[PDB]
């Protein structure tokens, strides 16, 4: 399928123990692809003082249309010492691996796969 329904869990950026996907533009937007896929992908909400306490390359969730089932469709974005690759809509959090870290909250998202 196109899009996958997925509840992403969302982390406190201070609890997160794996900060990122990888060292390069085209690793993170691969390993954040495979860690959605396994069910083994968490969200962090962007707020004054979350990036930088975040390793880049950065992967967003950015919203890519205006929401079935309760579902925002998002596709990913990476970025990389202030560029970004791949064009979409507003941020709803910056995506990092889930090693067992407690969420606040789910996400409920339809991911362009």
């Amino acid at each position: 399928k196109t899009h996958v329904q997925l509840s992403l869990p969302v982390l406190q950026v201070r609890d997160v123990l794996v900060r990122g996907f990888g060292d390069s533009v085209e690793e993170v937007l691969s390993e954040a692809r495979q860690h959605l896929k396994d069910g083994t992908c968490g969200l962090v909400e962007v707020e004054k003082g979350v990036l930088p306490q975040l390793e880049q390359p950065y992967v967003f969730i950015k919203r890519s249309d205006a929401a079935p089932h309760g579902h925002v469709m998002v596709e990913l974005v990476a970025e990389l010492e202030g560029i970004q690759y791949g064009r979409s809509g507003e941020t709803l959090g910056v995506l990092v691996p889930h090693v067992g870290e407690i969420p606040v909250a789910y996400r409920k998202v339809l991911l362009r796969k």
